[PDB]
């Protein structure tokens, strides 16, 4: 469906497995409303967060719990989390893949936006 | 200078100049209280945000207005901003350089943490 | 199969399509021998470069023609190409995904190495 | 200083120190002729590789020995090295900073190209 997140580990060269993340939508009143959540699979992917009709226009935030991921590996990393904040579907529906690449003191994030 | 931010532009191969950003400290009630801000210099750098005495342990957020930067260049961006959230000084004062590399649909951020 | 390359465009937020690349293997005599080549698909992927039995231990180089990609979009980029040089299969066979993320003056590259 | 290389370590959040690298210029017969080398300082920087007069147009390669760096830290790396291949000075002399960010299974490289 319309929103997928793929998370890689740049130290081990592997998908980043069991990484928790929470998705929020900015409300009319400017607050962050809980939208969805899940944890990455063995392939570092999280699918099924939302549907085409629920995923309307708006500003979305994906908060990826990268600190817990590193802590479980014994590492105290720099970032509390990796955030990804973006306007979605403002020219009509699109399908978003959020790619995140994680190191203890660095994190990249990239979007692949395609038309269904 | 305990906190410095350096921003580069991966499309133009240059420092990212006049990029605004705000720094926040997480309050006891878990809200973000803004306490410093600035814009990058002609070398893409922002210095002088805080002092050693002020920069106590806590959770800090740097919100970099990448969307305005790309809009000023006439380039469509993906992100609303780039946010850098970290716990500072957890075993003593350190000097933090946040290095941010910007593309319209991608950014990376790195910390260089010294003495 | 054992070697896949996925190339993304960080300016347009899209797969980088029709990107040419050449794979070389370092020979016993230290020269770079042509190993395989291909161009990325509409999904920014190149598959079928090699087989499990051909892809023996050795030092491999993937030379991705990123300059031509940017030039065809009107852009004069920094890099002549993005190279990816690595020892493969030295603890037994593995499956390698090379992920490359391209901007006119920057390029990241990451490997996902998994056991079949 | 027409060419500077700055290398950071994404695992330790620090400059990458004592990283060796070699610089080559592509010859007329398409072989690479080595002409400069050095290792990064305690701030992860390598200066003084060439001079304005020597650094003429051509295709240059910087080969960064990331594998030795990771081996010295006891960390398994993926890449044999990180190579930065570019045409220099194509419309006049510029000042190039190559910024490299290193992880064991990933690296990124960026050019900051000025006047
Ligand atoms: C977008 C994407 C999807 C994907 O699906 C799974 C697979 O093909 O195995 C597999 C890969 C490797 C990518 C590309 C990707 C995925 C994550 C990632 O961090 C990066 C860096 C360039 C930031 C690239
Ligand atoms: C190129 C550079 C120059 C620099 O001078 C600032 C100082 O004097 O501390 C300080 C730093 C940290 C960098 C490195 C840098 C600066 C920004 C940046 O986005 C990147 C990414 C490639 C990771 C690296």
């Amino acid at each position: 469906c319309p929103l997928m997140v793929k998370v890689l580990d740049a130290v081990r060269g592997s998908p980043a497995i069991n990484v928790a993340m929470h998705v929020f939508r900015k409300a009319a009143d400017d607050t962050w409303e809980p939208f969805a959540s899940g944890k990455t699979s063995e392939s570092g992917e999280l699918h099924g967060l939302t549907t085409e009709e629920e995923f309307v226009e708006g500003i979305y935030k994906v908060e990826i719990d990268t600190k817990s991921y590193w802590k479980a590996l014994g590492i105290s990393p720099f970032h509390e989390h990796a955030e990804v904040v973006f306007t979605a579907n403002d020219s009509g529906p699109r399908r978003y893949t959020i790619a995140a690449l994680l190191s203890p003191y660095s994190y990249s994030t990239t979007a692949v936006v395609t038309n269904p």
